[PDB]
């Protein structure tokens, strides 16, 4: 995938028993040369770095401080913690949205920040304030959290967004700006069909002809009380119908579960899929409930059956 590349490496090959410090809610990936990269939902947002994509070690945060103008768009909030970023590489620049926000609210605006490199060791490295994105309020039936990035077949770059309220959004976006084409109308695509519509964290991928959506559904952020599970649809138009593998229409609460936790890793969400040819590897947290239901990373092969639909063996 040109915006998220990962190179000649076998995901199907590697060992993924994780180990270091792997904290972590909301994770994306990007490699770049022999590192690898976790941005997730933290105080700035939080950086994690990797030698081999297996053995993480925290690398500190995008921002020191909130941007100013997010104080416009959601006033009320009066701590640094950024939510669940997006990653893309697009044009020699990497773009990284990010959701400005408060729990329970949908008074929220997703943020752009912009850099030509992800090694702070190199005399390039800066994160540039690129402003605001899409953004949400009271008096709206979205909420402009949980932003996703993917190209379609034409080579167009769509964002995805959303949790709870009428569910998933889907907007074009203008390929000089990377923010919402000015002509461009917002398109909901999911939904649980029901009160409360806990669904949330979509992520977009094109595999063989089908664009899969990938999202969250339940509840998160209720550590080992959480009822999170991971679920995918798919349509052969970006714009959607999405449907699940029986033929249930996301907006009407289907989803393909392809995770719902054990006993030892509860509420699997907010998942990121990233390819390496063929291969293909899931990315979401997971609360731990022998570690006090702490959301950790997890990175696991994720493989296709003959009829393109995704799976983890585990299952
Ligand atoms: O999960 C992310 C964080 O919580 C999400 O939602 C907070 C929720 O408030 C309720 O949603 C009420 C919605 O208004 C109706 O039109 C819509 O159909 C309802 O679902 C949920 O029970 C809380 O988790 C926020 O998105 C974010 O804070
Ligand atoms: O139970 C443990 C969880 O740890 C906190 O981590 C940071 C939280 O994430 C914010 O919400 C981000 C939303 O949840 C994502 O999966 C949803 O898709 C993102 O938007 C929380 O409000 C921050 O506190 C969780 O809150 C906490 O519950
Ligand atoms: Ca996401
Ligand atoms: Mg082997």
């Amino acid at each position: 995938v040109h915006f998220h590349p990962f190179g000649n490496v076998n995901f199907y090959e590697m060992d993924w028993s994780l180990k270091g410090d792997l904290w972590a809610h909301a994770p994306v990936i990007a490699k770049e040369g022999s590192r690898w990269y976790v941005f997730h939902t933290g105080s700035g947002i939080q950086i994690k770095t990797s030698e081999d994509g297996v053995h993480w070690e925290n690398m500190g945060r995008v921002f020191p401080s909130l941007p100013d103008w997010c104080k416009q768009y959601v006033p009320e909030k009066d701590e640094d913690h950024l939510w669940a970023p997006d990653i893309c590489f697009y044009n020699g620049i990497y773009y990284l949205y990010y959701s400005v926000s408060t729990f329970g609210k949908n008074t929220s605006v997703i943020g752009l920040a912009t850099n030509r490199t992800l090694d702070p060791r190199d005399p390039d490295y800066e994160w540039k304030d690129m402003g605001p994105v899409i953004h949400s309020t009271a008096s709206d039936n979205y909420n402009a959290i949980d932003p996703n990035v993917v190209f379609d077949q034409e080579g167009q770059p769509w964002l995805s967004f959303g949790s709870f309220w009428s569910g998933i959004q889907l907007i074009q976006l203008d390929t000089e700006t990377m923010k919402p084409a000015a002509q461009a109308e917002l398109l909901t695509i999911a939904s649980r069909g029901e009160e409360p519509n806990a669904i949330e964290a979509p992520f977009i991928v094109c595999r063989n002809g089908y664009y899969y959506l990938f999202v969250s559904f339940d509840f998160c952020c209720r550590g080992i009380e959480s009822t999170y599970k991971i679920a995918v649809g798919r349509s052969k138009d970006i714009t959607g119908p999405y449907v699940d593998k029986n033929g249930v229409s996301m907006m009407q609460g289907g989803g393909t579960i392809l995770d719902a936790g054990n006993d030892r890793w509860i509420g699997p969400g907010h998942c990121a899929v990233y390819f390496s040819g063929v291969s293909a590897i899931l990315v979401n947290h997971a609360y731990d409930a022998l570690k006090n239901g702490e959301p950790t990373l997890q990175i696991r092969p994720l493989y296709w059956d003959d009829e393109g639909w995704p799976y983890l063996l585990e299952h």
